[PDB]
């Protein structure tokens, strides 16, 4: 209700949004985590989106990694450090211990180390102090109870000189305490931490904000990846869009299913196809997608049961010839596995192959197939992610949900999903005079009259073709028609 | 059945119920939890209230945060401490570390600590003592069942002064012992503990008073939130209301489904509609919102599946036009996600809204697609607090519940919240003739004769054209009707 | 087989019960549990209760409140002690420490405090010596395997003197060791110990004898109250009743549900109300209580999903006017919710609002509402407490239970509640030609013929209008019937 306080901008991606405009200025940060998970890297990129946005130098404090170490780790990432270091902006401090030295004093170099920053903050105009590791001076030999004095007076001095402070505390579990003596978090303003939780022999990385004092932030844990190009931290957000189509549609593929639904699906929705295997859901993709080579339209298809060559000769069994648009620059096919990756990288894969190939349809391959190994909750975060990211881009996207009760029951989607998308596809099995017939229905629609009905169709030698109508019979969905 | 012990309010909304009317005059209180739960805004706040309502003034007591980062962090909440303290009505001890000093003696200084407070008190004439973080003087270097006897001589000194007194005390878990040592639960006669707990990578504050020497409280814990406007305690007590509408009805929006009602809903009720995915939920809430501009009342929308312009242009394609009711200040639309912020916020959420606006109607959509991560008891009392506070401030609501089993089953709500409406109305799916029809039942009401039929409908581009009866089928709810 | 020790009445209700009579005369007992659990008012009742009663002198050992303390937190529970310190009867000893003194010996003051123990039993002729906190003398300064020769002199010499003793010990946990440090179980003869156990967000506290050497006592845990009169524990016994009523009967309320069980329910049994939501139980529970107006009887009502206007207004809707009765002090409406306390503290109110109103008829209103998120164990403990307090006062009780599984089901109680009843009454919905039909059933009775039949019935603006039967279908009981 008033004025607050003010906070500068990391200008790491997500991370933005999460604690409502970035790190506060002034005070300090504790990231802490355990073993390989990405506290080093939050530094540097932390320096490296500072110096190159807003001209912002900062310094960098090593205590247990060499310099040249740090530039050659972080040449792989693409920026370089050394020739920043060349031109002023970034100077990373050497606190490293020499091999051959002397331990006659346990940990009374804080009050040089003060003025070892301090100097080269005063000679390069620094904004951004880095301590990286700094559980490693501290309490090299010292208990518990001692180190809550020397964090004390090093926050309290750069308060003091006043610049942005991120430090570096280890772990040795992933739900205990916080840092490795529970009382570091009393001290720093600001608490993040990094886990790496193992389930089911997959590793899952997360970021949480614990405490900002003074200003909110988001409460819970958000999960995110080490990509080429640093962290990438995924928000939740989709206030974006202020965009609808009630106007022109886009054709499905099928004209008798653009005349079951009105004339097309929309320019942007989410369509669901379901039903048992076999049923002809892969049949549906390779329309939806095959269409755009008519308008001249770019779209992809993501397969993750099938690969390459047995799509490329199921469609040259209907007649499709996916080789033609391929060489047209009008088709890409991913061909991977759910095992192969996490389901958190599968958002990035996704989100990746649309950016870079800028296509109008999305087809997601057999939604329920990486939805196996996961809980419920993350496979609803996957789905919503999906959706929201076609949504935003104004891109018609079509998925695939089998179902594992083949012959009639309920519940259309077994991980309850059904609620997120637009328009769902009903496919069955229909078993009529015991030779086992296939019938289509469109479930629900969001914005046309859709054409109520059960409708038998076939898979032909070109296409699917659809017959009239299940007229004379009772009880369809439950796959046992009696005849009246 | 006797004069019971004075006690004195702290003026914290939610939390003079749990206490049986606040802090007790006299004693102590200790108020421990984790790093980030919200100690300091406690203390904070029970000075701040107490100064401004009741014109009593206060010392706070400060051992590792200097004062003017506790005046920076207050203005953001919006109170200013800077002019209470030049007004003479507030002072903030001083107490913290000088970084550069002396360490000779590890804690023996609360003998000169009792007369720094207590010269203070005598020249502010104060009556709440605040100490916060006071696990940090008698524990800086103590071990166990030393601080017994330092807790005791600062509970006994405080009390021989005869002042109330907040203190403040760290945690390692959330569900282990209450104290840093187990052994601070046995002095302080008033035990609060706040808890900051982790399930489903989601948090949730909880508050619990363990232990009140002498009077009566509530026993379990109790979730808050921290607003902008400080701690804000939810409460649970329904005993304010005690009027009921026997008299004149608000119209549902549809005239059929009055007439099926027997002429109106109710001024004051609670109105679930439930049923299938795809039925036509959305567009009963519409009608229900869209009513309220003939009248010229105000009503607010809450959406938790659609966004904006995905309503608009439903809207639209049925021929509602919210433009003119959002131009006209009759209508707003909150368009949020389930996922984006915890349950917990979200009562405080609508709260805040019914607040603003003052409506006469609300309709929140979807009440069972915030119901997917949360648990049980969770949402049970999420739904109770929303009728309790649509009922005990006359307001007409319309909930929506999807089913997840879409074709005949049984037990209408899956979270079993059927008996805290008052109307249902039952949606569902009806087989006849191959092309999947659908239909509408008012399942019960609380006061009128509701129409005991089956009444088939459609969805035309107008709105919903109810049909006559299913008359001449069977075992309509089990989704396979037998005509006879 | 042989004669047993002797032991002494504590005058505690529900204690004398588990115990076979009391604690043993001569030895000692421990009563260890957790902060803010009891163990202070068991010594304090203990103490009161045998001055008051017996006319027997006891003293009150103190070591770390001081004695007006305690005076002043016991005058709210009604009791006072000051007058009876004036009196001569009880004394209360302060071995307290001064917060300014010395602490050049730990703990070697024990042979001074058995002599000013002696000395006050010698100068007051006091039987019952209750020393409270003795966990923080032979502990303050000791390690473990020390306090043990501690324990066991001062167990030896307060039987040497030869009067009852009773001792107070403290916990870190809830289900670990018994006492701090795992060894004062082997020295007390008599063990109680006191818990304050934490699920689902709730605290329910419990009572448990460990060992009673050389006499016999109940094994388990068995819950308590600390109500305004102290701790009252509910035992589990039902020999007292021994009296049955064949004779004379009490009517439904309804003539038709009287002709239909036979001239009425009975003078004493339980009814249960069964079936789905919104069939007409809270009718029956209406009927049921109206009808105590007629022969001048009191009756109660227990509500838990109402709110009382709603109640009157639904009972306006039928023609009752509960104000008239209320007006002439045969009616009572509590109007609670089943989350304001737990299950643990209903069956208190239960018993103090029977006990003050003194009634006839006890209908407690969805006994299925507060059965949610209670486990099952806890739940059948509170119907069989209810059910024994209702008989073994001739009180005839009606019940009500809804249904989950709203269609043709079976298992008539989800919670398997159906064997403690006497007269189970089925209400159910019936599809007659699509229109939503409700019928009457009386399941079972315990002592008359009750008409096994099925009728359906309607709700006029009357009352139960109860039709003939269903003679012309078949499967009534699972929601679809075919006529034949
Ligand atoms: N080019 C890259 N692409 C993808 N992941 C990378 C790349 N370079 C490094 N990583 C990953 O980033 C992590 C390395 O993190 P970083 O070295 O910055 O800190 P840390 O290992 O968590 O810290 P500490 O040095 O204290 O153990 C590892 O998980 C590594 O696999
Ligand atoms: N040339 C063909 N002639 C006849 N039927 C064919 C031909 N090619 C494929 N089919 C039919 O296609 C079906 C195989 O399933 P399809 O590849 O269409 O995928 P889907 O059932 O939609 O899903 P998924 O691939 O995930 O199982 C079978 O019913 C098979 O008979
Ligand atoms: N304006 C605000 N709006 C919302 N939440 C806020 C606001 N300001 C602070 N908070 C939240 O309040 C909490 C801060 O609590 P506070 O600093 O009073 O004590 P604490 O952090 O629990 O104590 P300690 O300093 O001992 O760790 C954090 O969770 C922070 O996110
Ligand atoms: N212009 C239209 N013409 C015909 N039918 C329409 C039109 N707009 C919407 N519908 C129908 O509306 C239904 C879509 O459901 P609706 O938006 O009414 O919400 P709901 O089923 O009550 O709930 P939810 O949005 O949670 O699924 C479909 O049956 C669809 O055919
Ligand atoms: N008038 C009262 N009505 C209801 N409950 C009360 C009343 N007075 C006290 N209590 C409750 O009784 C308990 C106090 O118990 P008591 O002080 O006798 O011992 P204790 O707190 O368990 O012991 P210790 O002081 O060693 O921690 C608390 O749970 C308090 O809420
Ligand atoms: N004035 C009235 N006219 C017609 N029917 C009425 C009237 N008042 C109530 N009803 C009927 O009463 C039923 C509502 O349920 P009722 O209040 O009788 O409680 P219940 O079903 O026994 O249980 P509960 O209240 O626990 O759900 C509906 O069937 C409704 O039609
Ligand atoms: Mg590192
Ligand atoms: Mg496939
Ligand atoms: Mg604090
Ligand atoms: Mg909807
Ligand atoms: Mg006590
Ligand atoms: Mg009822």
């Amino acid at each position: 209700e008033h004025q607050a306080i003010a906070k500068m901008r990391t200008m790491i991606e997500g991370f933005d949004d999460i604690s409502h405009g970035g790190l506060p200025i002034g005070r300090s940060t504790l990231v802490s985590g355990t073993s390989g998970t990405g506290k080093t890297l939050f530094s540097i990129q932390f320096l490296y989106n500072g110096i190159i946005e807003f001209d912002e130098p900062g310094v960098f404090v090593t205590f247990e990694e060499t310099p040249q170490d740090i530039i050659k780790n972080a040449r792989s990432f693409g920026w370089d450090l050394a020739k920043l270091v060349d031109e002023g902006k970034l100077f990373i401090l050497d606190a490293s211990p020499d091999p051959e030295g002397q331990e006659v004093v346990g940990g009374f170099d804080l009050s040089a180390l003060i003025e070892r920053i301090n100097y080269a903050i005063q000679k390069y105009r620094a904004r951004r102090v880095s301590i990286d590791s700094v559980t490693s001076v501290f309490q090299q030999y010292d208990a518990s109870s001692v180190v809550r004095r020397e964090l004390f007076r090093l926050v309290a001095r750069l308060k003091q000189i006043g610049a942005t402070t991120v430090m570096t505390t280890e772990r040795i579990e992933e739900y205990g305490p916080i840092a490795r003596y529970g009382v570091e978090e009393f001290v720093s303003d600001n608490v993040v931490i990094l886990r790496n939780v193992l389930e089911g022999e997959r590793r899952r990385r997360t970021l949480e904000i614990l405490k900002l004092r003074g200003t909110s932030h988001m409460k819970g844990e958000y999960p995110f990846t080490i990509t080429d190009h640093g962290i990438n931290i995924f928000p939740l957000g989709a206030m974006r869009l202020t965009q609808r189509s009630s106007n022109v549609r886009v054709s499905s593929g099928v004209v008798r299913l653009d005349e079951m639904c009105g004339g097309g699906f929309f320019k942007d929705s989410i369509i669901l196809a379901t039903g048992a295997t076999g049923t002809g859901k892969t049949l549906l993709v390779s329309r939806f997608v095959e269409n755009a080579c008519a308008n001249k339209e770019r779209a992809i298809l993501f397969a993750y049961e099938e690969s390459r060559a047995q799509l490329l000769r199921n469609a040259y069994s209907w007649g499709m010839d996916f080789e033609e648009m391929e060489r047209q620059n009008l088709l890409k096919i991913v061909c991977a596995y759910p095992e192969s990756a996490g389901l958190e990288d599968h958002l990035q894969i996704i989100k990746s192959e649309i950016n870079d190939f800028k296509p109008a349809r999305i087809a997601i391959d057999s939604l329920s197939a990486l939805a196996r190994g996961v809980s419920n909750n993350a496979f609803r975060q996957f789905v919503i992610g999906v959706t929201g990211y076609a949504k935003q881009e104004e891109i018609t996207g079509l998925f695939t949900n089998t179902s594992d009760q083949f012959m009639g029951a309920h519940s259309i989607t077994d991980s309850h999903i059904e609620e997120i998308t637009d328009t769902i596809i009903l496919l069955q099995y229909v078993e009529i005079r015991g030779e086992m017939s296939r019938a289509i229905n469109v479930f629900k629609m969001r914005g046309s009259w859709h054409d109520k009905a059960i409708r038998e169709f076939m898979i032909s030698d070109k296409g699917p073709d659809i017959k009239d109508s299940f007229r004379n019979f009772e009880r369809i969905i439950s796959g046992s028609p009696t005849r009246i």
